[PDB]
């Protein structure tokens, strides 16, 4: 059976939802679509609606919806955005052309945290373990974020975190992401905490690199040039003879640049600021690091069931694509209250 569907403007877009959601209110706009706040009649919370933009301009946008919802069905974490809802108004395949997203709302992001700050900085061992939580859970299903930064890091009033719009600046990438030395693994995304860690300590941004080349200056001048080891993985020869081109710098120690942190916390940063991906901290390691002895639990740090990534390789038409996303949203069951 399908609910009955009302239509409104709001931002000079379109919203057409089920009537069990009132109130919409825009919190959010962009390239990855348009949010609302919005009050959920049958379960009493408070929700966000995305509205997905273009999601079928082309193959890359069609595969991206596809990839989005497949994604966002799978996530079942505290620390991760779970989907409550997703629906068309479309009646059928053919008239097919609006996803709708809905989760739990979240006020607030990383750049703006003032409801959990304290004197201690104790809220930053708190919001660090959450984001550690949910990359152990992401990674052990082989999903990698490439992208995290404190703006796709959702906060609630009671400080509790969740990561959004994952598996889809340049100051929080990873040296080996931004061009490619040893192609990636996992622990890119921790790179990205550390980054992140840094900036919740000190309050300035660690690498605010201006372009690719002064981003990796910046990187160099705390991690040092690479090492022989490092030199060795280097299957690019044009990266190689760059690295080599520049004058060696050292490695800076890390207890005179975040002079006055908590050393647990600056041991931590030493780990996850490494160039060598193969020697960086994994997120399961990094959650048994004395910096969350008061938070860390080997009995609720959940993994996630395994995850289908085989459509990654295929080569569709975008209504092959189209018909793959209509079929997850037909399939959609929500969770269990
Ligand atoms: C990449 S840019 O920084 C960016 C920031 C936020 C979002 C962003 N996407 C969502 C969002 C909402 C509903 C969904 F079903 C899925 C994602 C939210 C959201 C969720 C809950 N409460 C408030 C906002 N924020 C997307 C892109
Ligand atoms: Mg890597
Ligand atoms: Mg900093
Ligand atoms: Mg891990």
């Amino acid at each position: 059976e399908r609910p009955t569907f009302y239509r409104q403007e709001l931002n000079k877009t379109i919203w057409e939802v089920p009537e069990r959601y009132q109130n919409l209110s825009p919190v959010g706009s962009g390239a990855y679509g348009s949010v609302c706040a919005a009050f959920d009649t049958k379960t009493g919370h408070r929700v966000a609606v995305k509205k997905l933009s273009r999601p079928f301009q082309s193959i890359i946008h069609a595969k991206r919806t596809y990839r989005e919802l497949r994604l966002l069905k799978h996530m079942k974490h505290e620390n991760v955005i779970g989907l409550l809802d997703v629906f068309t108004p479309a009646r059928s395949l053919e008239e097919f052309n609006d996803v709708y997203l809905v989760t739990h709302l979240m006020g607030a992001d990383l750049n703006n945290i003032v409801k959990c700050q304290k004197l201690t900085d104790d809220h930053v061992q708190f919001l660090i373990y959450q984001i550690l939580r949910g990359l152990k859970y992401i990674h052990s299903a082989d999903i990698i974020h490439r992208d995290l930064k404190p703006s796709n890091l959702a906060v609630n009033e009671d400080c509790e975190l969740k990561i959004l719009d994952f598996g889809l600046t340049r100051w929080y990438r990873a040296p080996e992401i931004m061009l490619n030395w040893m192609h990636y693994n996992q622990t890119v995304d921790i790179w990205s905490v550390g980054c992140i860690m840094a900036e919740l300590l000190t309050g300035r941004t660690l690498f605010p690199g201006t372009d690719h080349i002064d981003q990796l200056k910046l990187i160099l001048r705390l991690v040092g040039t690479p090492g022989a080891e490092l030199l060795k993985k280097i299957s690019s020869e044009s990266a190689r003879n760059y690295i080599q081109s520049l004058a060696q710098m050292p490695k800076m120690n890390f207890a005179n640049v975040f002079i006055g942190a908590n050393p647990l916390a600056v041991d931590l940063l030493e780990k996850m600021l490494v160039l060598d991906s193969d020697k960086r901290i994994t997120a399961a390691q990094a959650l048994a690091h004395a910096y969350f002895a008061q938070y860390h639990d080997p009995d609720d740090e959940p993994v996630a069931d395994p995850y289908d990534q085989s459509f990654e390789s295929r080569d569709l038409l975008i209504d092959e694509w189209k018909s793959l996303t209509y079929d997850e949203v037909i399939s959609f069951v929500p969770p269990p209250l």
